């Protein structure tokens, strides 16, 4: 584990709250791509000029061509990325991607089989995943695991910063900002390594615990817009705020926003805190308009699963490190 001391920064721009994206390059000249990072996956990919345009996301997103690169290595084997919401599938391809500075040799994936739904939703258009190898498919090397390679990184950790909508947001390799954080780093160890997963003490909506009462799994999902729990918990947990699920998420009369209570979630000894402000998407006060939540349901299948995913929404109020050297996870408070 070579540490050097070369700290680079990704800037991130930010959309509607929901996604938060860079830029990266790829091949030579360098050709570049809007993606997301994703703690929540491990496989880097892109869309493929050799998307066949009847997916009509990829006419609308920038697309990686081969035949443009002469820094480009072939390979061809097929990969499949299922995620939560919806897949992606194609083939892995060698190249050299830019990221934050740092150049580096990455097998990452050219997406021929984009579907509408969701990626003709997305700003971005495509996913950098910041996991561990366990986690990546085709066993390809996450783009991480080999910038830690080259030891150039001050650090084995990187930070992550989002804004609420100046700039977007911001991930610092090698290390932390100190500028978009303020009082201590309070960190946590990962149940095991290769995910990033810590133990969850407990959740508690207004005065009573009423949920994770016997503790819980909690995912740190960068990629994940919102916070997620089990459809058993969130319907308790919603019940509780008096919002009524519809069908992709829970909202309740914007005029009653404001008094929704707050929700904490106990981890590692510290307890964080989020007010209604934290997770309603308040855009409106009048009774005659229903306001979502930043919190929603979704069942994670084991080994992984049942757990809950903490994403922007609890990220944008507490500044997040990651700390592969020690395999834990450090919260702070984001200024
Ligand atoms: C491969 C394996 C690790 C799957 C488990 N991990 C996950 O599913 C990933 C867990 N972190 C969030 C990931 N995202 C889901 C999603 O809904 N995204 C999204 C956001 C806004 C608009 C459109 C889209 Cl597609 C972005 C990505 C990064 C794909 C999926
Ligand atoms: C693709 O990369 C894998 C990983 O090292 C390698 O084993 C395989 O031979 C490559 N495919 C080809 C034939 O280029």
């Amino acid at each position: 584990l070579t540490l050097g001391n070369t700290t680079s920064s990704v800037i991130l721009t930010n959309y509607m709250d929901t996604q938060y994206y860079g830029e990266i390059g790829i091949g030579t000249p360098p050709q570049t791509f809007k993606v997301v990072f994703d703690t929540g996956s491990s496989n880097v990919w892109v869309p493929s000029s050799k998307c066949s345009r009847l997916y009509t996301a990829c006419v609308y997103h920038k697309l990686f061509d081969a035949s443009d690169s002469s820094s480009y290595k072939h390979n061809g084997t097929e990969l499949t990325l299922r995620y939560s919401t919806g897949t992606v599938s194609g083939f892995l391809s060698q190249d050299i991607i830019t990221v934050g500075g740092i150049t580096v040799t990455q097998m990452f994936g050219e997406v021929t089989e984009m579907p509408a739904l969701p990626f003709m939703l997305a700003e971005f258009d495509g996913v950098v995943g910041m996991g561990f190898i366990e986690q990546a498919i085709g066993r390809v090397t996450p783009i991480f695991d080999n910038i830690i390679s080259q030891g150039v990184l001050k650090e084995d950790v990187f930070s992550f910063y989002y804004n609420r909508d100046s700039l977007g947001g911001q991930i610092v390799l090698g290390g932390s900002d100190p500028q978009h954080y303020e009082g201590n780093f309070h960190y946590i160890n990962l149940i095991k390594t290769g995910v990033w997963q810590i133990q969850m003490k407990g959740v508690s909506v207004g005065s009573s615990t009423l949920l994770c009462e016997d503790g819980c799994l909690a995912l740190v999902d960068t990629g994940a817009s919102y916070i997620s729990g089990s459809t058993s918990s969130i319907e308790k947990l919603m019940e509780a705020l008096g919002a009524k699920k519809r069908l992709f998420d829970y909202v309740v009369k914007c005029n009653e926003g404001p008094t929704l209570p707050d929700i904490s979630f106990h981890l590692g000894g510290k307890e964080y805190t989020l007010t209604s402000a934290d997770y309603v998407f308040q855009e409106s006060y009048s009774s005659k308009k229903l306001c979502t939540l930043a919190i929603h349901a979704m069942d994670i299948p084991p080994p992984t699963g049942p757990t809950w995913a903490l994403g922007a929404t609890f990220i944008r109020k507490f500044y997040t490190e990651f700390d592969r050297r020690n395999n834990r996870i450090g919260f702070a408070l984001a200024r």
